[PDB]
């Protein structure tokens, strides 16, 4: 089995590579061709797409040719630039995470003050501090401690960190550059969800949600519950406010003076008419929000998820390795590795594929023009 094991391997991690690399160039391609979709939050998530689609290209081809063969074939320079490159990216990615987190949260705990400073070239020096902290931290050390020592203790065919010989040095690396990391982002996400958890704010997202799920309507119930649901939001929305208060509260007695119009024709039989008047719910809906002036978190907190889950294993076996090395054999290493790597290809499909203006400019992209 092990002949076949060498092609499955090749064709699973040549997947996940592509894979990676394809969804990493449509996110940044997709920001970079649409001004819709160059906003701050866009930017970090360039980054992020960036040193994701760096280790799509590099790292998994290497680690795969490493593995596969059994030995480093490329030699001790390839092998340090591999090292260093695949640490400085995963450091960069790390602190871009740190960066959204406080981001968000200054967002939320600072409304006054905050957003008026978040702008493009703040995000911008923002990454750029990032990206150049993380290769003063990380190059130096894996491409010169052997010269620093004056002896290189990688033989030929092996490729590791040098200064990583100690178990207790991974660990603190492991330490300072992950677990401290995963506990700032799972409290600031905890700020940033028990800020979110006003109350209009809630009714009319509950309004233009439903109101889209009636045309997303595959059958006949959708029609209904977002219908019904909608209708009650709509009712609490109405008697919550912000003479004008005579056409607030006239916007919603002429919304659903012809939403019963609407169910009427849900429980008739034909429901393409009652999906039809959505675009009139919606025409009548513009006169009342001209006078009226979550998602966010909810991304941000499946990043994290991706990141923390993908990358615990690995860290888990430097804490076992630290008292204990024939507890974690080489495949294992392998495994939690190759998660690690994974991270990166479950990235985008955690706010690209959940993200309306993403889509459209995806299909943009994929198709004639
Ligand atoms: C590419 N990796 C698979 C390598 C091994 C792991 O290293 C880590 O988990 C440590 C913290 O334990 C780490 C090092 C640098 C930056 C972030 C984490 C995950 C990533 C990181 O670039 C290395």
């Amino acid at each position: 089995y092990k002949t076949f094991e060498v092609v499955f391997i090749v064709l699973v991690a040549g997947s996940l590579s592509l894979v990676t690399i394809i969804g990493n160039i449509l996110v940044m391609v997709s920001i970079k061709v649409n001004r819709h979709l160059q906003t701050v939050n866009n930017y970090f998530l360039f980054s992020l797409a960036c040193a994701d689609l760096i280790i799509g290209v590099f790292s998994m081809n290497l680690y795969t040719l490493y593995t596969v063969i059994g030995y480093w074939p490329l030699g001790p320079v390839v092998c340090d630039l591999w090292l260093a490159l695949d640490y400085v990216v995963s450091n960069a990615s790390v602190m871009n995470l740190l960066i959204i987190s406080f981001d968000r949260y200054f967002c939320v705990t600072k409304p006054l003050t905050y957003p008026v400073k978040r702008t493009t070239k703040m995000a911008g020096m923002m990454i750029a501090a990032a990206w150049v902290l993380s290769f003063i931290l990380w190059a130096p050390a894996i491409l010169f401690w052997q010269f620093i020592v004056g002896v290189r203790t990688v033989e030929d065919g092996e490729c590791y960190i040098q200064f990583f010989s100690n178990a207790a040095v991974t660990f603190g690396t492991a330490i300072a550059a992950f677990y401290l990391p995963v506990i700032i982002m799972t409290v600031l996400y905890w700020h940033i969800s028990r800020a979110s958890k006003a109350d209009l704010e809630d009714n009319w997202e509950t309004l233009n949600d439903n109101l889209k799920v009636i045309e997303k309507a595959d059958n006949a119930a959708q029609v209904k519950d977002a219908l019904t649901k909608m209708r009650a939001a709509a009712l609490d929305a109405q008697k919550a406010t912000p003479p004008e208060m005579k056409d607030f509260r006239h916007g919603f007695d002429i919304l659903v003076g012809q939403i019963d119009d609407a169910l009427k024709l849900a429980n008739e039989g034909k429901v393409k008419e009652a999906q039809a008047a959505a675009e009139q719910l919606k025409t009548t809906r513009n006169a009342y929000i001209q006078k009226y002036l979550k998602k966010v978190t909810r991304t941000i907190l499946a990043i994290l998820l991706a990141f923390i889950i993908t990358w615990a294993p690995y860290n888990v076996m430097v804490l076992i390795n630290t008292f204990c090395a024939p507890c974690i054999p080489n495949t294992v290493w392998t495994i939690g590795y190759w998660l690690c790597y994974i991270n990166s290809t479950i990235n985008p499909a955690c706010y690209a594929l959940c993200n309306a203006t993403f889509k459209k400019t995806f299909k943009h992209l994929l198709m004639c023009h």
